[PDB]
């Protein structure tokens, strides 16, 4: 097995940076009833601070318009939708991690678009008009939400401009020009608004180096660096899905650690660092996302990720997504922590379990995290992902947890391939594309972790836990102080009940 | 083990008489927020048609009042509370199985009361005034709810008048006088209103014989017979609780069968028969009610009870009860199917599981019920209660269920001492009398049955199920037709996912 | 003034055909949270049976797709969205008055589109593929909702094919070919499904004549005729709005009466007739829709319209609309009975008031409707729209209403330019485009009719009502029987209260 | 008329002391669904900080019990109900202004009770047992709610001990003994808990003098003085109601000012002062409470009361009351700001209107209050109660309000005998005792103030308001800055709409 003796003293500290932000589909989809039910649902379980998605400036949200009064062409800024959208984000208690872009149609210089919803990926045919666009939006936000509020929303400029698909010809030099005009426009409204970039994705860190040199040398303000991180190798698309190999979690944590260095060695060594987007597969159609595997895999990233970054946003919170057309089945490898019909995927409970963690970090290794809360209670999260096809995935443990109590109440929650695996049951049902109300209900019933309570006594100050982790399992133990009130029940004796 | 080959043809039929009615605490408690949340909660899971409780005429509901205008003493009927009460019963979609009584204070002839809330158990000092009371209430009901509605509410006269505690000196002859004056008063308002009695409890069936002879001979209208049934022997009260031996279920079913005969041999052989109240222990403080045992025990009664009676009301739906003062702990042996804070006891899921049963009864024995629904799907409920203290409570099964399909989707739900046993966890926690919000949450999380899906194939038209029932376990299997859509997912291959 | 003596006897009868159906924006918008809140809101006030809108087959709903597996091109029908959409329609208790169309992109033969959302207006490049599309959808509906349900949904083929904008070159002969292939496809699935057309709009009734001759002669099944009706003359668009003259209501009622004749003189004289769309202005940007005028104007149509048609659907129930891009202000002349943020426009209360009408029609003239309910109570609705710019819009009345009671309780609700005129207040506020939460609240507070109760006595069986209707006012009077219980309050005397 | 020129500069300041606390029926009634719906309803409109009521220790809540184990008699403290009660108070966001008392049955020394619910009004037969009772409760509160929370709850000892009905023989010397034992018991648990008294009612201030001398001389801790205030003269009870003359508001404000002096001249000159209970009539059956008069009368007290006291609690928030048996009609002169079925009485809107007031008090006289909010907007509340039976109750005004804007948006809300007078309509209906669902709905529809918006321009910095106050009327004007956006609507011209 694997024996461990969790030390009674706290050296390091565990932060809630893992729940600072979550990813989402384009802001236009936030108008959907399904979207908001899920957001509320998710917020009642995980207290994410911000939400990050594309499309703020796309035409479905329809902010940028133009009116013709003869020969005169004046721009018109329509806020009917982002108002409703941002109003609903705040109502639920979540701030927007604004991402400026993409390029509105009546402002584009080219015709290249991206995704099924076709967002324009070309630069403005007139940066002057673009600058006024940006300023008109911020002023409006300030106008409706107050400067104190807006001041808390960071502004990421564009998305993966290092890719030909998101930025015309990956024109690095043009991006920096976009960054400057926008960073300037924003700071014009209020010098305190947070702005950053480059929003690139793994495999072009030189972009961040140039991005930071560019700002220093051209005197462009930067408030934070932005980047994405995934671990899926190349795969070939089916007209339905893609399967990819997932590199171990270690390689993502290195990318975090790496880009951290590039920042501390730049002219802005103290800039905050935000992984504005992460997950295993970078495709909205890879079933890895629906598997109990994805949950055990991410478990580690939530465990260590916060040591190197200021925040890392899981892409995404819901399957309400359209980049590759409308989903075509209950389960389809969508990014979301929650599937359609608010059916929590196992990855959802990994996040849920981390709500149990406390400030004091007592122990931690590649597959386990043990912390202590304010009240003195302890919580442990172990996870056993199976990266390969082993015959014996199992893993036994025997952890000695220190406890300031003698009588310990134990609450155990388990998530593996047999528990909290709606995807597995979906298969049992025959992979229905459009399940019926009852199939959906059965799924919802299955989509809950297994809970086991118990009650042991800690001797010599330590409680010894023994347990086995099945394939891709993830377990959480919360050990609190048990204060028995049994002696208060005059005549209490369960043995006086038939069979007990 | 125990092998069974469920026949493919249906002889007998299974009815929903088991869910016709449920018991409740005095109607005054229906004013409590806690009460109504629980009623709604329960109705969303079990479609009970009627609700039966005492106190309609007690003073907390305050219908009967008297005003003094000098020497003149006129009665005043206050409907502020039963209006709200009955309005809320209908809003939720449940009809009242009205029980006239007890005796209001300003109408009583004695001072003897019953229960902690002290309901007057003496006859009216003036049956004339009582008759006008009854008529004024019915007219009001008719007035607010319409005659079509009221016409559906049966009226039970008094409660266990065979006991000295509920009726002064158990005056049988006086009861019949009460019955007549009331039965007459009611029929005066509308000859179609349903009325019956004697509402006695086990061990005095001669009361029903005399009750029926009395009506025939004195020409008093009867529309239904009423009686209670329990199976707890004598026990000694603690200032906190009582423990009692529970006689096997067979003896309750005999009482049903028995009183059935007494009716078919009377002058009114076709009168409907209502067990307006039943359960294992007749005390609101016997922990048997909170145990997974009670659930497995009642399972049988829900299985056969309907063969002999028109309805049998489980006493009660909630622990919102006060007969023996306010409860003093999360679990205290209350009658309710649901404990305070809407925590379902295991007995609750027995009822829940029976919602799965269909009209066609294929097989049935002392511990198992197997039926078929309209769609052709099959549902099975097995139960293994442990009446004694055996070392090997287990019981294996191997049932051959006939199926009109070849591909079968299976949904299994299990309730035993390890699953859906909040009471057990309550013990783990140290029997807290006033649990904290989180203890209550853990309980709610534990208070759900275990669900397992799977997917086998039926060969030769039969699917073979093998399974073990632990101590006091109760399981439900729903076998529906599995229509696989997997071939629609181009390139679908789970083996292309890390570890699968 | 205007004196009237409502006769005590009922000749004609008033039907609820006015609430059979309502219009809506494209079905895709039904995915919006805003949309559904409003639908629920509206359904709680007006019991519309069906809802009619375009876009069932447009690409945002995304039903029609195509997968490429080499050289093989197989079609794929995605039901993820209409399932959610139709599921939510039924959840709220409203049936879809299905309108097949428009033309999906991967099936179109041309490139001509209509509206801001660009629905393809060209015929299929292969009617064979189109026929399979239609059949696949109906089978799916049957599959999820059951044949008994679907059988209640009528199917209208296309929209205004008489206009070059909705049908390529208004090819009448091509439309009939579309109608036939579709009507055949539908009837193939189930011979009982209701289907009809031509869905034309005023000024081309010859289309209905040819449509009916075409079906008779070519043996194409028809189950109902479909047409639209508006009364707005030509107007010139602004890049923001359009103003149009509204012809009196008489001309719309004639169009109803007219097309009725064309049907009774055809080969199908008994076919039902549905005005699947109506209102004053046919533009989603004419402020007439937001004015208390529109409410008084439609009042008449709800009064007489049902005499000539089987149903007439008000276009539309909500301002959640996108035909002319996203709205750009709280009030913008949208079709909806309800403005964004669920602010009821005055037209909404006209419909609300008609919920008061009963079966027995006692009196009716060009500006007043008087009916009697089952209980014998009477309800009156008078309205005074101002079509021109008069100096004295007022109108006095003096109606003698017959009453089976002597003591009458009166409930009066008034809607005019001073009451229930959110639009007016919006102006007061300075026409904010994006009102704040409180501005929206004030509007919601203003957006309610004025209510006045009173209590007179009917002498000689008649109650005399005297009242004045302001500009565009609309009033409703409900006279019920007052049963005074005052004598039950011993010592009741309001004059014993300071000042009374 | 009455001309006034509100000064542009702020001398005095207006506080929210008027909304610090509200009265309630005994805590046991807080278990009622009706009670809590109303509390929530009320809290969504008025942000009361605390809630004060009797019965914490009465037997329906059932805290104090005793178990017999032979000859041994140990006390048992049951917290099942106050837990639910206080839990629900905090859930809604309202703190309890705890009032210790009355005397539990198994602790009483006499048999004298008070009210329909019979609370024991005799002292403990053993102060030792009583002291342990108090301490056990506080420890439990601390235990479940945390010391930081409980520390915010003030503790008032007993109720009107100056009356023979609430304290045996009004034994002043015994009360002080009660006060000491309790004040000591409390301070034992935590020296910081707030405690005070004497809770007397008008006409015995010498009690407060002795109470303060008693504490100083006997060294008993005091943290606040407590007293009640009413203005209803003697009246004679009917078996249904009582009518009383209401002395002008001036006399209540004097009582406030008076008792203030008695405190500043005592040995504890800085003790806070709480009018833990006030209203016009001190009877739960005087229709004055339901009249628009009561609303205009209290308007003044909310205006000036805060100048002399730390808080004054309106008795009560709801008609959910039982002191004089269960109410017997929709309107019955109950204390509540809200009648049963959540129908706001006019007094409710007086409180609602004061939510509009700001910190800066610009002007104030016996019938008007004018303030300015942070944003610079102004709000005015005028009221015209009719104390006598005048032929001309009317009162004209002409106020000059200073405004930092030129374009002013006006929102006017009016409450008088014709608007927001459910009681009046109730009369119209014939004073139904048990209204039907629709009668209740009409009432709810009538029970709203009249709102009128408008839009004028302020010249020379002042806006001139002219208006008439009807009988017992109460009006609120909120003048905010109007920022017109009309010029943004290209082609906007309402005159192009039929009739405009
Ligand atoms: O939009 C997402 C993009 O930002 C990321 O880089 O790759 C995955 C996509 O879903
Ligand atoms: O009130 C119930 C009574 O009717 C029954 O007979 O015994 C149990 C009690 O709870
Ligand atoms: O879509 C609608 C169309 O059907 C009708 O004919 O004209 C008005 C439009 O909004
Ligand atoms: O209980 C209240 C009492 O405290 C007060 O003094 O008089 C009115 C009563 O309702």
């Amino acid at each position: 097995m694997i024996k461990v003796r969790v030390p009674d003293f706290s050296d390091k500290k565990f932060s809630d940076r893992w729940r600072y932000c979550v990813g989402t589909g384009r802001l236009g989809l936030a108008l959907q009833k399904e979207y908001i039910e899920t957001l509320k649902y998710v917020k009642e379980n995980i207290d994410f601070k911000y939400i990050r998605g594309h499309g703020l400036l796309c035409d479905d949200v329809g902010i940028y318009r133009e009116d013709v009064v003869g020969d005169e062409v004046k721009p018109f800024y329509n806020f009917t939708y982002i108002d409703r959208i941002f109003d609903s984000f705040l109502e639920i208690g979540i701030r927007p991690f604004v991402e400026i872009g993409f390029m509105p149609k009546k402002l584009a210089s080219g015709t290249q678009t991206v995704f099924y919803w076709e967002g324009n990926v070309t630069p403005p045919k007139d940066y002057e008009k673009w600058s006024d666009l940006v300023k008109a939006v911020l002023h409006h936000f300030i106008s409706r939400y107050g400067i104190e509020e807006v001041l808390k929303w960071p502004f990421e400029i564009w998305n993966e401009p290092n890719l030909k698909e998101f930025w015309k010809d990956a024109d690095e030099k043009e991006y920096f020009k976009l960054y400057k005009v926008t960073a300037k426009a924003i700071k014009e409204v209020n010098e305190n608004l947070k702005v950053g970039g480059p929003a690139i994705c793994g495999g072009a860190d030189y972009w961040i180096e140039d991005f930071l040199n560019f700002c220093y040398e051209e005197n462009v303000p930067v408030d934070f660096v932005s980047r994405h991180a995934y671990t899926s190798k190349q795969g070939e698309y089916t007209p339905h899905l893609i399967y990819q190999e997932i590199m171990p979690s270690e390689y993502m944590l290195n990318e975090f650690k790496t880009v951290r260095e590039i920042i501390k060695n730049s002219h802005f060594p103290n800039l905050p660092f935000h992984i504005t987007e992460y997950n295993t597969s970078y495709s909205p159609q890879n079933p890895v996302h629906d598997t109990p595997f994805n949950a055990a895999y991410i478990a580690r990233i939530l465990s260590e990720g916060g040591d190197y970054v200021d925040s890392f946003s899981y892409w995404t919170f819901s399957d309400v997504f359209e980049e590759r057309d409308v989903p075509r089945s209950q389960f389809h490898g969508g990014f979301g922590l929650v599937a359609l019909n608010m059916i929590p995927k196992p990855t959802f409970y990994t996040f849920k379990f981390f709500n149990a963690m406390g400030e004091e970090m007592l122990y931690r290794d590649e597959h386990m995290l043990v912390t202590r809360r304010d009240d003195g209670s302890v919580a442990l999260i172990a996870w056993n992902e199976v990266m390969d096809k082993t015959e014996n995935p199992d893993e036994d443990y025997e952890v000695e947890i220190p406890v300031r109590f003698r009588d310990v109440f134990i609450k155990r929650q388990l998530i593996d391939e047999e528990h909290g695996n709606p995807w597995g049951t979906w298969i049992h049902m025959g992979r229905p594309r459009y399940p019926s109300k009852e199939q959906v209900n059965t799924l919802r019933e299955v989509a809950k972790p297994e809970i086991m309570t118990s009650q042991p006594v800690a001797n010599d100050g330590y409680l010894n836990l023994k347990f086995k982790l099945g394939k891709n399992a993830v377990v959480l133990y919360e050990l609190t102080e048990r204060i028995d009130e049994s002696s208060t029940y005059i005549g209490l004796d369960d043995s006086k009940i038939n069979g007990y």
